[PDB]
């Protein structure tokens, strides 16, 4: 397996909108890697979260850390370039919601961000054949975006996912989010995922530190 | 002073202007410093190009302890279901474009029936029309004096104030009448003038360096503002 | 200048299980003109019934006229699709249509007979150019699809009955929305001519005493 | 492993002045299931009849299961109108549904069975993450919503009852569109094991020697 | 009547697309005033005709005649954009065709160009209120625009239309098309037209000069 | 595979003098005229509808015109240009809502059936539509937006491949940055129909360019 170093990446649609920098800060103290961004507008899924400034926020606040915005949004492009000049790291879509796909990957690497493709669970991974070199990050949804158990049957799409990436020689990192919890983490490590997102397992905890250290414990336990 | 059916004045600052990183702490700064009611953008990057701020945000000022109004103005479309978040997330003006709703007059009830107040915004160019059969259905009228979601005032929206607060006046019942795009103090004195009793206000106030001593400007014209 | 006065049930309370026996004793009860309600899933939030409904009934030997309301957005298509079917009225909302001239003159040119229909917020200045092309104008009492009378109707009947008047041309003002025997009288007051019933008609034992009341209502005028 | 055979007549071929008697008349005759065609003006160029017709059957006592396909997109706020409305089966069409896990878990999780449709030129690749969640397979013979049977379609039925022969799953495989009895043998040797036909039968002056005519030829099929 | 100079705009979907630059110089030797641009989407309306590309082409062949695009298309302004660059006199749009209607004018005129407002059949005038310091012309459509005969009650609407012009006070071009011939076009300019589209009655007449100074001629015996 | 042919793009020819510059490239060899059909709502762009294909038809163009629709939907517009004496008539399968019933309608015209793919495009959709496709376009750039995507070579190797096992006579066609130096790569990866656009219309002598592809295409 041609992974990438494992990577926590905590959901802030669980965290604290009245005290998002101070929230952030300690989900980062606490040793999470990645600030991950959930977008939605409504018409995509049916329900509508926070946009490009709330990234712009953050950043003139300090936090350096890579932001991983996901678009659950439809159609992409305009506010793929808001994004983008807010200071976003990671833009990932999925193809359902771009009548161009390459296109839309395309900006996002010409404006200096990592690009990315969501999978709902339904999704077949039949689209990346001709977009490999223009991923760098493969979402795969456990749950369906935007309506909060886990669908088992992802683990043999991430095991799917982890055997076409490794065999495309490139560097994509394999990204699931959906009923992930400490209980599962070691599975789902297993299954070939190497980038997590997490949301209220974090930051509805008493402790952010112990549910993390306690993440990381069972991800050494499972390869 | 006058005899127009006004309401008291308030000043809305828009949140759009404010920190979004330390959010509860900016309301209430503001909110300290003279300020009425909390205007709530909300923008799905269909009926404007733009995406803002959802539900789960006002829900997290009236999590944090923020008790004052919550203005939600929606430029969403469509609105109904988006409406039923911001009713159990603790709105408590609701306001939408009429061109967002294939059916007015249930989008108004709905928010009615929450226990909210219910609105109706108006572009720069819709005409007033529409609220003929609606006037006991709506709590307050929304004039947009720049086009939402893309910046500086609109001369004519002074006519519109006037011809808003002539149909308030002539109907018998209690609307206030909103304003909202490049108010400053150094025009709200002609805003009000107009007609309008209810002033959003963004960058003005949460731009500056001192939120109170603005307010407290603003104050100043307002009162100068019937001769 | 008004129209006779006419009773037009809405097919939506009926039993679609028995449709053409519910309909022949509908009419024998005294009905004039038989409604229909065609919602397409998305200009209002449900589903009813297409043109082969309208097409069943009258190779059925249902020779009643057939009134369908368009709650559908686009119309053109369907509109050609009602015109073969059989309809005899064919009315849309001014919102579901890009060119309102355009899509009045095709009912019109299929033999039908034309009408547009106001939503509660719907102000009537949309007539003010198409007064030529329209036979009937349908108010709405409730919002379509979601169920009581709003009672600033009445105050858009009586703006619609002068328009009607000072047109000269033989115009139909319909209502539609919690229309009652307690209420009729009042909305045929306010200029009403045409009155569509639903749960007040079907769901009574006996069609023709809800009808007979009806019209004692309206002899009251 | 396939399933029992079930002709299933389409009601769009049936008298909709008469529903009830002549729903009565085809199940009287051996039809087992009712197949309901409902169509939004938008996915597909007709509009056919809504949840209320589904609960004047049932009001009327037709206690037949009665198999709803879903030609209208979005799916998912009249699937919830169809389970109140008494169905039996509920199936959608992929392309109609932003996401599918989701309404097909909402089919389920109101009881009925849930299904998805596959125009004549939609592959079956979408089935693999969901074949836990499908309990019937449409393949469509025709273009929905627009009549003659589309050769290709047997193909597309092998491979489909090897995809369900090779989960060991309860799955229908159902075929809709210029099904005949002059065709529903070889039908059913690519593998279909229920029936989609509507004016074979509703248009037929005998409701039971059609059906019974397709059952004969179902048995010299295998 | 505070009117502006009467003006004939052809309207070039009745020429000859095979010939159409060698088309335009004979309508505009002719006498012609304008040249009308029917541009549709095959969504707004039921057809579709030609986009910017074509105004770019009559602009790089010579055509320095004011160039009149009648946006039959929604939404309007990301190709507003294109046909500023490519040179149009006059954009107007359907207002029923933008959801903001404002920023649509003040786009065409931070263009350089003419802004407009163009007027279904049923559409009322009433929308005219709020922008009438943005529209350089009022387009009154006496037929269903993409689908051929004058809509009498046009007229009337003509002279609804002039006396708002005539009462604002600001130079307005009310322009005016469908089944415009030289039989109708005295009373349609008494109306209180001042701008006039013909397309068949003038590209498929043997002799487009005759056309145009018997319209010219008729316009005398108007007011 | 089928006899190599030059399809010039019509979107870079002078919409002036549109008959005449159309003349001149087919005096100069040309085999097919190409013509791009943009609705503004598929891509960001609105080009040209079925009144100029009858325009050239009106006009004498009797070579064969090839019609690709850029447009969502495309029933209607398959109508027009049915009457307007397209040739061929190719679509986006993800701008139909049903692929088998549009390719039958262009079919029951008379004309002849095609698939267009984008870049990301997979190939899966041929399946079930191999009987009713004369034509599969491939594009090498994302249409309506200019430089020829590399992939797009792999897809054509796959594309012919699948041609090939059918037995069924289609032409296998590219689109976006086609030129004299990359045209014969192009073709021993399996094309037989080459859009160009700029690189003839553009060009001081039409008949040179077109010869020049030709000897290209001959060491393939
Ligand atoms: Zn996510
Ligand atoms: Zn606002
Ligand atoms: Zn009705
Ligand atoms: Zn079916
Ligand atoms: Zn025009
Ligand atoms: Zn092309």
């Amino acid at each position: 397996h041609h992974m990438q170093p494992f990577a926590i990446a905590p959901s802030i649609l669980s965290a604290d909108f009245a005290r998002l920098g101070e929230d952030v800060d300690k989900v980062l103290a606490a040793g999470a890697d990645i600030v991950h961004f959930d977008v939605m507008d409504n018409h995509y899924v049916p329900n509508l979260t926070i946009g490009p400034m709330v990234c712009s926020a953050l950043r003139k606040y300090g936090v350096s850390a890579p932001i991983d915005v996901h678009l659950m949004v439809s159609p992409v492009d305009r506010i793929i370039g808001d994004f983008i000049e807010a200071g976003a790291t990671y833009i990932t879509f999925h193809p359902e919601a771009s009548q161009h796909i390459d296109r839309s990957l395309q900006l996002i690497r010409d404006g200096g961000c990592k690009a990315g493709l969501v999978f709902n669970p339904a999704t077949p991974l039949e689209v990346l054949k001709y977009v490999m070199d223009k991923v760098d990050m493969v979402l795969l949804m456990s749950v369906n975006p935007g309506f909060q158990k886990f669908i088992p049957g992802t683990l043999d799409k991430l095991r799917e996912a982890r055997a076409l990436i490794d065999a495309s020689g490139r560097e994509i990192r394999l990204e699931i989010d959906g009923g992930v919890n400490v209980k599962n983490i070691r599975e789902i490590a297993a299954a070939g995922a190497d980038t997590f997102v997490a949301g209220s397992a974090i930051f509805n905890a008493p402790d952010y530190a112990e549910v993390i250290r306690a993440m990381h414990a069972e991800l050494a336990q499972a390869h």
